[PDB]
């Protein structure tokens, strides 16, 4: 149907502008910090402390699929990212220090982000 593509056109678009979005956030962890999932072979125990591992190619791969449908949903995947750090690391960690400084400086971009979905529609 006309409105089914309508419909893919406006996902496109949004997967367009979460590409943006995600461009920025990456750029505020300079560190590659956040980059690739933790690793398993490295961190063995991963998985018994963090249940739902993240990290920016993860979203990557979903985003590039369309696997986004709103906003909220890709929010919630960078909240993992930052959410999963502050509890695996110590407050006094580079690591720890990296997410809280993400979580500031990408506060700004997901504000505007929010506002150009809800104003583009």
């Amino acid at each position: 149907s006309m409105e089914q593509v309508a419909m893919e056109l406006r996902l496109t678009e949004l997967t367009r502008l979460l590409r943006s979005v995600l461009d920025q956030l990456q750029d505020k962890d300079p560190a590659r910090i956040f980059a690739q999932p933790v690793s398993l072979k490295e961190v063995p125990d991963y998985l018994d402390h963090i249940k739902h591992p993240m990290d920016f190619a993860t979203m990557r791969k979903r985003l590039e699929a369309q696997g986004y449908k709103n906003l909220h949903e890709f929010e919630e995947d960078f909240d993992l990212i930052i959410d999963n750090c502050m509890k695996y690391n110590a407050r006094d960690t580079v690591f720890y220090r990296a997410a809280v400084r993400l979580r500031d400086q990408g506060g700004v971009v997901l504000r505007q982000a929010r506002r150009e979905v809800d104003s583009i529609g």
